[PDB]
């Protein structure tokens, strides 16, 4: 087709782009756009080798946002204590520091309180009969997790959530106003998140405030900034990516009506229904990386210093590892997909367990009580090349 730019936040404006994905994987899988430019590696095969190897695909040497933003250094500066942002041994040291919490030993005991949540949060939909599926729903129940979790009062929930919205809305107008808004919100963040540790540090909880402030590996502590960059991935994280999965994933459901009834008539299909419906919603569209040397990936030269961006929705739909990928099939096994990134990765999700239990409790008590879900208008898609987001989504209940 053209040599569209997926940097650019327009060109996902009507949907992600999956015939350019296609026609790439097919032609051109390791192609190199102008524009200086960046490497799109959208075949599953590639976007796995590309993550496993950090030495030679950094995610420090350039950060892991795909636009230039390259003669403004200083908002690299800014993020580059993201643990995103870091490369063994620093991430290693970083990630033995904050996994504790969310081994899935950890995560299985959240359950029958989420399950509690969800079936509260369903009800209250179902009462208010026209309503919004995001704010309502899909948004409310991770949100109200997250904030649980982490040990922010069900009072200021509210706040977690606008902050996050400020930080990843960057290229929506009702997300965002001006260009600091970001930052801004960080600083806020930062000061409400330092208040927080400072009382557990007192008077620990069970949360996972006081399980950073009091975790210690090697000899290693978090410090007052690596704390307060992890509240913060954890908040965003928690917030902008199960809420889109649950949105995405109802309205698949209501597409491909078939699979719905299928799920309410035998909820024990939930497992792999939620694998199903992350790899067809693929919420994280792509991360960037730049080669720290000389290497070949599928047959192309890749040289130090280039931007190279695994395009995750792509391989979601590679063929060779799907078969039939363009179909919505609840029961698909097996599924490796890889909307929590690259199997192998050292920056593998680390609130996959997390995610997969909000999702698979939430369609369970949305399948379980069976009201009758229908659309009474056209989502609203977030303008983002980095999230597949749906801000607004009028339903209506029975
Ligand atoms: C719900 C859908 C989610 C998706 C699709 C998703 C996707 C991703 C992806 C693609 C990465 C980077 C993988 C890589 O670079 O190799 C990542 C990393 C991460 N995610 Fe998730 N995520 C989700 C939910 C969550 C949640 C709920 C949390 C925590 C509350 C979380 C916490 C993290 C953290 C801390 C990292 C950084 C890990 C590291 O750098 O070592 N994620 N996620
Ligand atoms: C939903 C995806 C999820 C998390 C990714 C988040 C944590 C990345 C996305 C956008 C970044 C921000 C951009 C701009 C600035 C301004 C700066 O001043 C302070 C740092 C800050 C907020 C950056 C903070 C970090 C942000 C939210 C998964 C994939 C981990």
């Amino acid at each position: 087709p053209t040599d569209i730019d997926l940097t650019d936040p327009d060109v996902y404006n009507r949907g992600v782009p999956h015939e350019q994905f296609a026609w790439l994987r097919r032609n051109e899988p390791v192609y190199w756009h102008p524009e200086e430019g960046y490497w799109a590696v959208t075949r599953h095969a590639d976007v796995v080798a590309v993550s496993r190897d950090p030495e030679i695909f950094s995610s420090q040497q350039g950060g892991t946002m795909i636009q230039d933003a390259d003669a403004a250094p200083e908002e690299l500066e800014k993020q580059r204590m993201m643990m995103l942002n870091m490369d063994p041994p620093q991430h290693t040291r970083l990630r033995k520091l904050v996994s504790k919490g969310f081994t899935p030993r950890m995560i299985a005991k959240l359950e029958d309180k989420i399950r509690e949540r969800a079936k509260q949060i369903v009800d209250e939909a179902i009462e208010k009969g026209e309503c919004d599926f995001v704010a309502d729903i899909a948004a409310e129940l991770p949100l109200q997790v997250i904030a649980e979790l982490i040990g922010v009062p069900q009072e200021d929930r509210q706040r977690l959530f606008d902050w996050s919205n400020r930080m990843i809305g960057y290229d929506d107008p009702e997300y965002h106003s001006s260009e600091a808004d970001g930052e801004q919100a960080a600083a806020e963040m930062f000061a409400y998140a330092q208040e927080l540790a400072a009382e557990r540090r007192k008077n620990p909880r069970d949360d996972i405030v006081t399980a950073l402030v009091q975790a210690e590996v090697d000899g290693q502590k978090l410090s007052d900034l690596e704390f307060n960059m992890f509240f913060l991935l954890l908040v965003v994280a928690g917030n902008e990516t199960t809420r889109n999965a649950i949105s995405h994933g109802m309205l698949a459901l209501l597409e491909h009506p078939d699979q719905w009834e299928r799920l309410r008539a035998d909820p024990s299909l939930a497992p792999t229904a939620v694998d199903e419906i992350l790899r067809w919603a693929s919420p994280v569209m792509s991360f960037r990386r730049t080669a720290t040397r000389d290497t070949e990936l599928g047959g192309q030269q890749i040289k130090a210093g280039d931007k190279v961006v695994m395009f995750y929705a792509s391989a979601n739909r590679d063929e060779e590892v799907f078969d039939d990928p363009y179909t919505f099939d609840i029961t698909r096994s097996p599924n490796p997909h890889l909307a929590f990134g690259g199997g192998g990765g050292p920056h593998y999700c680390l609130g996959a367990n997390l995610a997969r239990l909000e999702i698979r409790v939430m369609f369970e008590e949305l399948a379980e009580r069976m009201p009758d879900i229908e659309l009474t208008g056209p989502p609203e898609r977030l303008r983002s090349n980095f999230i597949n987001g749906i801000k607004h989504m009028p339903v209506r209940f029975t």
